[PDB]
């Protein structure tokens, strides 16, 4: 089942990316890897985040994912504690929004893939 029947509906997904990126917004561990991007893409990025914590890992292959976030990693030092911080924030939103504990553990497990984790980390 996709991110949209998980969470119930458009709405649902709307309210949990905007509360995604204000707590990744105000996290100063991690609000710093979204500079020079404007509002539109840091929402888009949570969601992205979110589809692939949900189980939608098909739609973010690894060899585009480590392209896609080499910068990050040569140029501002992203690293394990801040892959963990924005992990965190989303199980934090998803725990605010009632969202049912069995997903909630399904979301832990996915997001703590270590290949994915390894090919954003581009090691
Ligand atoms: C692991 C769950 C993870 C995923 C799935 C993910 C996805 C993306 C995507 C799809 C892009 C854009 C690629 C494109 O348009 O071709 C992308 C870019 C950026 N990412 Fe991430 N990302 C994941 C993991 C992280 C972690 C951890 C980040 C930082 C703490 C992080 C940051 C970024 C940033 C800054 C970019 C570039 C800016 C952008 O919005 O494109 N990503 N990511």
């Amino acid at each position: 089942a996709s991110l949209y029947e998980k969470l119930g509906g458009a709405a649902a997904v709307d309210l949990a990316v905007e509360k995604f990126y204000g707590k990744v917004l105000a996290d100063e561990r991690v609000n710093r890897f979204f500079v020079n991007t404007d509002m539109a893409k840091q929402k888009q990025h949570q969601k992205d985040f979110m589809t692939y914590a949900f189980g939608g890992t098909d739609r973010f292959p690894g060899r585009s994912m480590r392209a896609a976030h080499q910068d990050l990693v040569e140029n501002a030092g992203l690293t394990d504690v801040h892959f963990d911080a924005i992990a965190e924030n989303l199980v934090l939103t998803l725990q605010e929004l009632n969202v049912s504990q069995d997903l909630i553990d399904e979301v832990v497990t996915i997001v703590g893939s270590v290949q994915h984790r390894n090919d954003v980390l581009n090691r």
